[PDB]
């Protein structure tokens, strides 16, 4: 490609990836409102924010990959942008929670067709002198995507549907004004619609302003490997090594905790501290997500600070920094002062994602570079699968379980057989003799579930240490 033109192509791909993660994580913002509207158990909210992305790499990742290395390299991104933005707005207008679940699966279907083609495009668009910092810029999409999803969700939540209707009517899109009443539409429907909708426009803009690179605009002298570089074989080279399995296990459990936590984050701060969706997702969710990214990068940086030689670094021997994350999290959860909560949480996130990025760096250091590629792929697959799939599922089913127990220990089942969530928020009076009891249970069950999930950081530390042992033999030396 050219130079200002390929710079533009890079801006467009980084923006696509930003939007990918905006549409991917905004759902954690409108958690509680979605629950109020569809009257869901936290176990269901977990079933919705976790195992749907089972499909993300379960099918699409593998066929998208196959289909992206083969051909049609720009059309694929723009098609998938259309796909996951359409699926998003469809979430904004879902009858049953089953339709929400399928629309989320479809969003994942679409989003799995972003990175393989975007990578191929940056590669064959950029010369090896600077391809590196290019891929780095593109990667920055995740961080910006998360923090911006939190901000835009907070902004668009708590937005009267009548405001949106009157706006659309004020611009001449009256095909929807009389079509349906806007005072009965909930703000998360608007979040979804406004976040997904411009994706179609952006996929068009991509299809139009982006030439496909000729490919192989790569490096010149490279003798034939004859052995198909790294493919299946790299797996057994890293599958021999048990440090690989133990680090991918510990990393997947770090992620299991982090994912469950974000999945019920806004619900927590709302139920306990009574904060608007806006506050919960703006004053806290976005700074927290930034701090999470920073803790990750800091962890990789403290690896790069001493992974030149000494590895799996820690105080001495085990990674107790995870263990240290544990009580600060628990403190955030067991506090009456919200300031306190925020700050404690900040601290522990810094530690928590530290040990994630750390593990990430350490992975690269166990295998030959001819295989480090597919090694980091397989590790991120393990981590997304286990973490995403099972983290919220545990956090939510525990929230139900621990609410359950409370009900049982106060035999409240007669009052609960008519319990919905939404009434608890602001409509306190018009519930019953056992109204406040039932809201207090809805909150404390989730509280106990959060405090329960962090204890998986014990499993995480256990795996980290477990690998810090077998590491030395597993290490890859040039000698």
């Amino acid at each position: 490609g050219s130079k200002p033109y390929r710079s533009y192509v890079l801006l467009a791909l980084t923006l696509i990836y930003t939007l990918n993660f905006i549409d991917r994580t905004v759902i954690t913002v409108v958690a509680q409102p979605i629950i109020n509207t569809f009257s869901l158990s936290d176990a269901q909210w977990g079933l919705l924010t976790g195992p749907p992305f089972a499909l993300f790499y379960a099918l699409m990742g593998i066929p998208i990959a196959m289909w992206a290395d083969r051909g049609n390299r720009v059309f694929i991104i723009s098609l998938c942008v259309i796909i996951w933005s359409i699926m998003t707005v469809f979430c904004g207008l879902a009858a049953s929670f089953i339709w929400l679940l399928l629309f989320r699966v479809g969003v994942a279907i679409g989003e799995a067709g972003c990175t393989p083609p975007a990578n191929s495009i940056i590669t064959d668009y950029y010369p090896p002198k600077s391809r590196a910092n290019a891929i780095g810029i593109y990667s920055m999409g995740v961080t910006v995507g998360g923090v911006m999803a939190q901000l835009f969700g907070g902004a668009l939540a708590g937005l009267q549907g009548a405001d949106f209707g009157n706006f659309l009517s004020s611009i001449g899109l009256g095909w929807l004004f009389s079509g349906i009443n806007w005072e009965e539409v909930e703000g998360w429907r608007l979040v979804f619609v406004i976040v997904g909708a411009p994706g179609i426009l952006v996929a068009l803009i991509l299809w139009l302003t982006t030439r496909e690179p000729p490919r192989g605009y790569s490096d010149p002298k490279g003798k034939t490997p004859l052995e198909k570089a790294g493919f299946f074989e790299a797996f057994r080279e890293f599958g021999a090594k048990p440090t690989f399995w133990s680090l991918s296990l510990g990393a997947a459990f770090v992620a299991f905790v982090g994912y469950g936590l974000i999945s019920f984050q806004a619900p927590f701060l709302m139920r306990v501290h009574g904060v608007s969706v806006s506050e919960a997702a703006i004053r806290y969710g976005a700074p927290l997500a930034a701090v999470a990214a920073f803790g990750t990068f800091l962890g990789g940086f403290l690896s790069e600070k001493f992974t030149p030689r000494f590895p799996a670094i820690v105080a001495w021997l085990p990674g107790v920094g995870l263990l240290i994350a544990i009580p600060a999290y628990i403190a955030a959860f067991l506090t009456p002062s919200l300031t306190m909560a925020f700050w404690m949480w900040v601290i522990a996130a810094i530690a928590h994602y530290a040990y994630l990025g750390a593990q990430y760096t350490v992975s690269t250091a166990i295998v030959s570079p001819r295989s480090r590629a597919t090694t980091v792929s397989v590790l991120l697959l393990i981590v997304s699968l286990i973490g995403n799939g099972l983290g919220p599922m545990f956090t939510g089913m525990m929230s139900s379980a621990f609410m359950g127990g409370i009900i049982r220990k106060n035999g409240l089942e007669e009052a609960f057989a008519t319990f919905n969530p939404g009434l608890c928020a602001g409509r306190m009076a018009e519930i019953g003799e056992m109204g406040p009891a039932l809201c207090s249970a809805y909150a404390e069950g989730l509280r106990q579930s959060m405090v329960a999930t962090v204890v998986f950081l014990v499993i995480a530390a256990a795996f980290y240490f477990l690998a810090s042992r077998t590491f030395l033999k597993d290490r890859w030396s040039p000698a």
